């Protein structure tokens, strides 16, 4: 158990193809449910290979996690997990 955000609808991704775009990232997680928020984190105009995906229901996310957990992308295993700290911007 935990005392974080009530309902894990958003998730996190890492180790994404340098070419991997937002559009693809979305439709990619769509398989699970209806993706709403989808973007690709970047630094000074440089892909980081990490993004996020938000769903309509909290249950879905919990699923998309494992469903995509270790999804060999273009020969690159990605790390999918549920985001517990999705409140506000995440950057120093």
């Amino acid at each position: 158990g935990s005392s974080g955000s009530s309902g894990a609808c958003q998730i996190f991704v890492r180790n994404l193809p340098f070419d991997f775009t937002w559009k693809m990232l979305k439709d990619k997680f769509n398989e699970c449910g209806h993706v709403l928020y989808a973007d690709i984190k970047m630094e000074n105009g440089k892909s980081k290979g990490c993004g996020v995906v938000k769903f309509e229901s909290p249950e879905v996310a919990e699923r998309a996690c494992r469903m995509m957990n270790g999804m060999k992308l273009s020969g690159r295993e990605i790390d999918v997990r549920i985001d517990r700290n999705a409140s506000g911007p995440s950057s120093g």
